[PDB]
């Protein structure tokens, strides 16, 4: 439970810091003195400090540890420290009665995906499953945000498809 979980988090924080020390070419004691001690005093747990950095940016540590550490800590924390997320998936059935309907569909999807993906922390992806099915996968901080992204994307796709004389439909997987 709790304590063991504290052990495992501290173990991992130690391996990560050691990796950083090596990359940055610094002795282990220095890493402890300069990084471990400061972060532990203020976040109460070094791994939690690494999680904040992973979620809210490496600058959360700026000021608490020398600057030379930030670069290497970012790369390492970003690779190994998970950030809470949810992913949902749905699919569109899109028909565009035109010799070039297919390419028009990609254009619309590509445009919708890119737009949606410029939003911080959101990651949208489309998977063509063979006409007229297009699966959509969304990753976001929480379910509310992910649903809002879907709704936004669906509104744009339907609008654009009905403009090109086609027809789009959003299907949702009923889970229970």
């Amino acid at each position: 439970k709790a304590k063991l979980q504290e052990f495992k988090r501290a173990q991992k924080a130690e391996n990560l810091l050691k990796l950083a020390a090596e990359k940055l070419g610094k002795d282990f004691e220095t890493a402890w003195r300069e990084v471990w001690v400061p972060l532990e005093e203020e976040w109460g747990e070094v791994y939690a400090a690494f999680e904040d950095a992973a979620k809210d940016g490496i600058d959360v540590l700026k000021g608490h540890v020398p600057d030379e550490w930030l670069p290497v800590l970012k790369e390492i924390i970003d690779n190994y420290v998970e950030v809470p997320t949810v992913t949902i998936d749905a699919e569109f059935e899109i028909t565009v009665p035109k010799p070039n309907g297919v390419e028009i569909i990609k254009e619309a999807l590509i445009r919708a995906r890119d737009r949606a993906n410029k939003e911080k922390d959101v990651e949208v992806k489309f998977t063509y499953l063979g006409a007229p099915r297009y699966r959509i996968d969304i990753t976001a901080p929480d379910y509310y945000k992910a649903e809002e992204v879907l709704e936004s994307i669906a509104e744009e796709i339907l609008r654009v498809i009905k403009e090109a004389g086609g027809e789009a439909t959003l299907l949702r997987k009923e889970k229970r």
